[PDB]
């Protein structure tokens, strides 16, 4: 990636000479982040530590200022060099910006402050303006993470009802399968990221690699051996059911889980003929879970047909809550899912007697890649600037930062100057967490899974 | 940046589990991506260079096999330490695959192949698998290329019935802001530059960068200097006229192109109620109202401030004066303005389109239904198809065997066609990469011709 490796361009084209926009005698500037509205009521706040990290990793550099300079040249935008020198030979090369933001993990109500960025250097001041276009790209971790948390409240309300270890199975229910349906590796990694504040199963390994980097977080998911249709179809019809006992063979020991799409030929009898009937003692003395996935059929319907079949074959006992926990296998379904036809799969499995432990679900593009800046509207807009020593406002307006009530844990935007007036009942809710090239708040992933604390 | 450079995990988890699944005898794979269908009856094919020199760029090591083995085997998964420390040892870590694609630029009717990917070493013949993840990624810049290529045929369309210069026009009328509203860095240079396949206009300095880097393209976009609006509101509204004339006086020079933004309504009082010399060009984007009327207003209101003049086929070029609408277009709204305007007798010369999330995020991977396929494997030393039953597969597989692309020499026209029968056609694909080695590379130049020699 070291061809990205220039601060000065990881921008807008226009940026590079909006600083003579600015009135005379203009000194600072004041920016904030937030959603103005859009799919859900709020968004689980993530991302940030990661975009810093990794766009503003170096001192800027004299090379820097070269090559941006005669690139934007010829590309047709003039550039403040003697601007830039000046933040290197008197700086350090470090952004003299002040960061501050909500707790990542934190869910917060749309309409509020976010994150706020301030000048600290008077001649150096129109800065914050020029990272407008890097620091905005986080509506996509905040997005991805909002989404990821709106369907674990979802499972959480029927493993509630219907399971008898809800918060247990609840972690493994919703898995990253988008890797191949995002548009470019660093957004698998960072919006993989975010469904794991969430949960713990995905199989976009660049998003354990994001999260070791980035978020102190070692191992930060799991997942399990799985079978793809070209592996099965490989043996040939005739030998499908050699096909799966390979899994077995390979896979299946006790305390193991095992994934195998079973749609390649016919799902029904799949599960009647090969996993139900030839294979069943051999999946029962394995001591392994084995996890049917179909692949085609209406993603509601085939959901409940496969459970009965399942049943069928395999039996179930009824938990403490009465409902059916299959034994031995268990049902995922990766095709066609979004909230809406998540949420309606297990209105149809409850309702047929059947607890939410039995499915879990994947989601790829649905999740990694159909969202946009606009799914949460989200806006980055100068809120003040001090012009001749005032500061002047430019409907949220001046300098400004996000509360939360100490007794409802409600939020709510107001003014810095509100910190001291309201120091009852409320608290300032965001954190400094980058000034003059230093991060000052670094979070672990533990510590982003335990806010993302938020119910609704 | 160097926490994502190990290609062992850029994949999905369970390709870790993968090759334990063929059977006894497997010695070879082959696969094809096409698109199924989707928005558009074509694809502008683009960007499998920009991922092999980024994805591809150095050998495996027995570093990354370290870390790759440590991390899968907590993340849950199998890992083939054997088989990939004989890639190192064996092959220098060079990955045995053959990569075959149309030269990039050329425009393909939907349901054709257009890349394939065939093993080429018998005992690391599942590697092309391992792959499939990062290559199928393909699917973003092939999809941004084609809506930008889509646009550039509308225009055209608009600028040869009445522009005296269609063909000088038509590189700059639709410009690329996307940067902001994209998911990553990497994504805005990767579709940044997938745009760039058709356009010369882009505020997405990052894909000027990849179109250096990977396209040994040093300067291949420009832009403009433009107001922005906030920077505008922050003179005070007493000052407005203040803030549009510092505008002018920094950037208005003979030759010179700038950018204004205004609320519709303040361009109706600035030359209705009022409220030339610089010899620049000043590119008015309105940011209020309906995209197509309020195109036709502005051209009617600068008409009546700025004149025009009658070009040779009867349309009206406005003086000094341009419009482009960077708000609500997308390829149907943006047809519908240049019907309007040149109804009111405008010629095309007289507006320019911008596009930002629209063109680099509100794509996926179904906006041409794109697909990847194993379709072929040689087991026991026999060649057979590989692919699911019609009844399960819901047409997501159109072709089996060892394939190509034709190029029938009389018409042009392009088919697909399987490589046993390969007659008055020539092989449409080229190798492009194969066993570690770029075979065949391609400037932007020759990509920019590719696709400009492609009309519909």
């Amino acid at each position: 990636m070291h061809y990205l490796d220039n601060l000065l361009l990881n921008t807008d084209s226009y940026k590079a000479s909006h600083w003579l926009q600015y009135p005379p005698g203009t000194d600072a500037s004041f920016f904030y982040v937030e959603s103005r509205g859009g799919v859900y009521d709020q968004t689980a706040f993530f991302g940030l530590q990661s975009i810093l990290k990794e766009a503003i990793n170096r001192p800027v550099t004299h090379a820097d200022i070269d090559d941006a300079k005669a690139l934007l040249a010829a590309h047709g935008e003039p550039f403040n060099e003697a601007g830039w020198r000046d933040i290197v030979d008197r700086l350090g090369g470090q952004l003299p910006i002040r960061i501050r933001a909500v707790p990542e993990g934190c869910v917060v109500p749309t309409h509020n402050v976010l994150m706020t960025i301030e000048s600290t250097d008077a001649k150096a001041f129109w800065v914050p303006s020029y990272l407008e276009t890097l620091l905005l790209r986080v509506w996509y971790p905040v997005t991805v993470a909002t989404v990821s948390w709106q369907v674990k409240q979802i499972v959480r309300d029927f493993l509630q009802r219907t399971s008898d270890d809800p918060e247990g199975q609840l972690p493994f229910k919703l898995h990253d399968f988008g890797a191949r349906g995002v548009s470019s590796l660093g957004s698998a990694a960072l919006g993989g990221a975010a469904h794991l504040v969430n949960f713990l199963g995905t199989d976009t390994l660049s998003a354990l690699l994001l999260a070791r980097a980035h978020y102190h977080t070692p191992v930060a998911g799991y997942s399990i051996p799985a079978a793809e249709h070209s592996t099965i179809t490989s043996w040939g019809r005739e030998r499908e059911v050699d096909a799966y006992r390979n899994m077995l063979t390979q896979f299946a020991r006790p305390g193991a889980i095992v994934a195998v799409v079973s749609d390649s030929y016919d799902i029904y009898r799949a599960i009647r003929e090969h996993w139900g009937t030839t294979l069943r003692e051999e999946i029962i003395a394995s001591g392994a879970t084995v996890v049917i996935r179909p692949d085609s059929g209406d993603p509601v319907d085939v959901v409940e047909q496969c459970l009965l079949l399942l049943d069928e074959a395999f039996g179930h006992q009824v938990n403490g809550k009465g409902y059916k926990v299959l034994n031995h296998v268990r049902v995922i379904q990766g095709d066609g899912i979004n909230p809406q036809s998540l949420r309606a799969i297990l209105e149809r499995i409850t309702a047929a007697g059947y607890a939410a432990d039995n499915v879990a679900f994947g989601m790829g593009g649905a999740l990694l890649q159909k969202v946009d800046r606009d799914t949460q509207k989200f806006a980055l807009k100068c809120s003040a600037v001090r012009v001749d020593g005032a500061w002047i406002d430019v409907s949220k307006r001046g300098r400004l930062t996000l509360l939360r009530d100490r007794a409802t844990g409600q939020y709510r935007s107001a003014l810095l100057d509100e910190v001291a007036t309201h120091a009852g009942d409320s608290d300032d809710a965001l954190v400094t967490v980058w000034e003059n090239g230093q991060m000052l708040r670094e979070w672990t992933l533990e510590q982003v899974r335990a806010h993302a604390a938020a119910r609704l």
